[PDB]
């Protein structure tokens, strides 16, 4: 199968599996797993933050993030199109008792400053004390503009709130824009980075932040069930992914460009200008028969096509010709 | 003071105090308060619903309403400008583990496309279970044709419909439709007694037997289980029987207030004044501080009620005329 | 009907109803109700505390109390048989996300050893913030020397101390110690006005300024923010000024009921205030006879007279 | 180090690592990972249940189970000494809004107390929905006759029954009774893989189709929804068919350690020593410091035997003899 459904489907490489073979493990509950400790220390330093926490998913990474910034009743301003609001079953509100404050989100993950400013609650009993603003980079494969970020920071400083980044595909934004992680992450108090997407690690994510923030997140990790034992196997794989699989993301972007240009040339509607990273969003002028046709020819997606490690140049051409055949 | 801040400032009349004086009481926890039992029975009959529940406030009425429709993680669709969403500390979510799903609110109506795009069956999504509307949203009446279409939408997916009817009776007299005609499309209705109707304390959550049985259980948990609430309930009853028709006066006072202020550096639309609210713009802090000194109180918004008279409407008109 | 189910059945006296007729009211949401302000000012001052907050029930008062002490995941240690844990549907846990830590109950006291062992710094545990005590508990009086011990325990571990004084004044009149004395070791106190005191509705939560301010905020979220509650509040103020010393009669009448039945299984040492617990269908016989209670438990109050007490003894001796 | 702190310190064996190297994977969200699918189908079939769910820890397994049985305001009666109540930061209550109802806890919960704990139909109380047992509890085996009596009680009240079987396989090999025999009276069972069995990560929640479906939905909400988890799942599958029978050696070595330690100044009864745990009293802090210096680790004092504890390790006796 040529799988263009998501970049999560990425499988561990032989070099990754060999690193997992020789991965020294310990009990993480006692803080005695050398693999997880090395990953957390590396991740924290890589992003220029104090501490880091290793969790089984990006959902937990975000869930614990919003909960460590917001006590019960406290507010978290985020986009209605953001993964934390719509694709995480509103975990932070249901489980953590936090007040989720959705706000319109643009094609890039930018939330209008006037929308966020009006969402910040005045000190009054009818309202919820807003404490945090959430952002997402990348958002639908789009790169969050850096000058905008610096303005949201000044907005957040004006009200003394906090800033969390859902950076599930942060490194895609890094390699596409030409700005480094340290620069993309500096305006944020905390960031979630997914290892189990483009980077190609089998399981996991990192939550990075200040010593106090992480300490509260770690305590909640135990409560939600994220406290594992010998997770050094998974941690090393993530550590491998973070230092060996970053630069080759340019290929995913390259192949996504090639796929986008090959399909835009055809009864198809897609904006080539929206193709910034490893995602191609397209339309027909419908959908069910297209998917059945493509599945029968060993090709998989769901108007969204996502390139990754397992996808090659010949896969790109095979899918382009399948669309061309569909005519 | 001429108090146009809100209709919640309404004071009990001497006739209402009289009914509160001779109110027969019992222990509501045992279900033995005759004043409470009568209000709830009358409330359920008035709206053509199976059962009703007396509560300390409209916040609790709504708190109990959505929690009784939605269990842990289940979703409720409401307006971003709805009182349940922005003026109730998201209690439904914080205390009740309910997923609040705000959609744009225009008029007070929610676009049918916006509601059904918000309705969700998969692991990433919250299962939607309820839709919330607010009749008399900022003094504006919800159209009955819109209610007719909303019911059919929630019937498709087997969802429930709740009415935040804090000022339902303002809508009833102004639109010229019967109470039952406005509440028929709703499974549950929450009506306030402590606003225009003039009762000192409380609200009524109305719905099915089982729904109210759930709300009643939750009322004890949040701490709304009162004892001899008959004195409050009889007041609410007195209001519901004798203070509904005269709301037509509050509308007229607002109408005379709007037309009287529109004739001046004043920005206000007269098509917004449908009931007892007057929304206004200056073409703000020194404005009300000046009015403070003239014994006139408000906060862009001016609301009429029983304690507001014709001479009070003329005085506030005059004060603005001297101000500009 | 002679109603000995609870002191919650107490009705307003004509004097109280009169004070309600003339009660001055405003909007409590803006803090403009002079009736609720006056009761809050009086209640705070009476117990020697910075502030007070008026709520529609004893359940709300306790709910807000623990939620103001303990945030999500924080612990509150209390008695197994305590009202906050046993009879309030675990609202503070379900709605408030606090960890309730029930400890065995001895007079209604908690063994200091049990409370010490209940205090959690580790990720498997919930960080304790509060201990809860109840006075009176099932009518018995909580010993004053034990209170000072608890405060010393609380000061050692940096915790807070809450009193469920739903029947605090029953303890005050029976023990011979002042309100200030029984309340001084507590950071916060709930007082019910709708029991022995005879007010129709509501309780009062008292504590520090910052505490009440947190409770006032949570009051709005739970739906306890009323409008013209001064009529209810003045009724409570009346009860708190007029109905305290006469509780000694309820105690006396409970004492005389207990002696009339203990002669006829009943422990006379447990009859300390206005409650009588006994043992041996019977309820069906009494209901027809014109007498109501629950079970096991008979509770005297404002509306119960000497003739009532004598009549229920006669109904018991016949059965 | 000789690590007798817990059986959680168990390291993967070379064979287990080899099994993890050639383990086939897929995306678990799409249900396409053959490793976890094989583990879950095998786990469900091993215990005679309909379905199973793979999770990052025993804590999450228990957390989702209580939440899948109990909704908001619903009660679950468990042991005060039980892990779900004592050592899981009351996650079920804090996050899941369920009423934890601890009861005095061989690990059994006295029927009379469980009966007294079940709440009657009233607004003051939380409708009880679940009772939780634990086997093994502190190395002690739950008596099978008592289990059949507990099932009688839960059928009587129409409740669910969950097992925290973190060390269930210790019970099966020590009692002679098979897994299905110990698990049959339970609606849901939670087995750990990262303890005695020696897998690096995870547990299985097993139950009915509908139950596990609900647990799967909640798993996503709490963050247990992994991607390529087949590598962990295969190691769990390996341990489940390769490391069960050898748990007898863990019991044998625990027996020998207890026999050798129960020396003057040491107090312990061997009647409690039934599986892989040894609880022992000195007639404490200075002992830990001394043992650590001699390369022995443990945490009244509990000692736990497991996979990488050898016969000549059970040296610990000599150290105990030298110290006292
Ligand atoms: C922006 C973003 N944030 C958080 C998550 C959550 O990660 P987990 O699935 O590991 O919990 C995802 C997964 N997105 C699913 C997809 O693109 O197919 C995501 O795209
Ligand atoms: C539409 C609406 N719904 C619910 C409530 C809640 O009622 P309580 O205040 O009794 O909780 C209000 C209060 N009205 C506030 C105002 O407009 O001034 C309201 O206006
Ligand atoms: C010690 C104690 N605490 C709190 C409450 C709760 O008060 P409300 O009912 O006003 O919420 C009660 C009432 N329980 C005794 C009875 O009802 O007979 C009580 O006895
Ligand atoms: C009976 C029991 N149940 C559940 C758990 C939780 O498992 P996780 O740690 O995988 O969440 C433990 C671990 N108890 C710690 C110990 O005995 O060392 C346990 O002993």
């Amino acid at each position: 199968y040529i799988d263009l459904r998501s970049d999560t489907v990425t499988q561990p490489t032989d070099a990754m599996r060999q690193c997992m073979l020789h991965a020294e493990v310990g009990d993480d509950v006692y803080g005695e797993d050398p693999g997880v400790n090395a990953l957390e220390a590396y991740g924290a330093d890589l992003l220029g933050k104090e501490a880091a926490l290793f969790v089984p998913s990006g959902t937990m990474s975000n869930l614990l993030a919003v909960m460590s910034h917001c006590q019960r009743g406290e507010g978290a301003v985020l986009g209605s199109a953001a993964h934390i609001y719509r694709y995480e079953a509103q975990g932070s509100a249901v489980l953590g008792s936090v007040a989720l404050q959705p706000v319109p989100m643009q094609a890039d993950g930018s939330l209008a400053l006037a929308d966020v400013r009006a969402a910040i609650a005045p000190d009054d009993v009818h309202f919820t004390p807003t404490r945090l603003v959430c952002l997402e980079n990348t958002h639908n494969g789009k790169v969050l503009p850096l000058p905008y970020l610096r303005e949201m920071r000044e907005l957040v400083d004006e009200h003394g709130l906090q800033l969390h980044l859902d950076g599930a595909r942060l490194f895609n934004a890094v390699v596409a824009s030409g700005h480094t992680v340290r620069e993309l992450v500096a305006p944020f108090d905390s960031v979630s980075i997914c290892l189990s997407k483009g980077l190609g690690a089998p399981v996991g994510s990192l939550l990075v932040g200040s010593h106090a923030f992480i300490a509260r997140a770690r305590r909640l990790r135990k409560m939600v069930g994220g406290g594992m034992r010998q997770a050094g196997i998974l941690a090393q794989a993530g550590l491998f992914a973070l230092q060996q699989h970053v630069v080759r993301l340019a290929d995913d972007h390259r192949r996504a460009r090639q796929l986008a240009e090959g399909l835009a040339a055809l009864g198809i509607r897609l904006d080539l200008a929206q193709v910034q990273t490893n995602m191609v969003f397209l339309q027909l002028t419908e959908s069910a028969p297209l998917l059945a046709f493509m599945k029968a020819r060993g090709i998989l997606f769901s108007l969204r096509l996502v390139t990754h490690l397992q996808i090659h140049d010949d896969d790109i051409e095979e899918v382009i010709d399948a669309f061309t055949e569909y005519l």
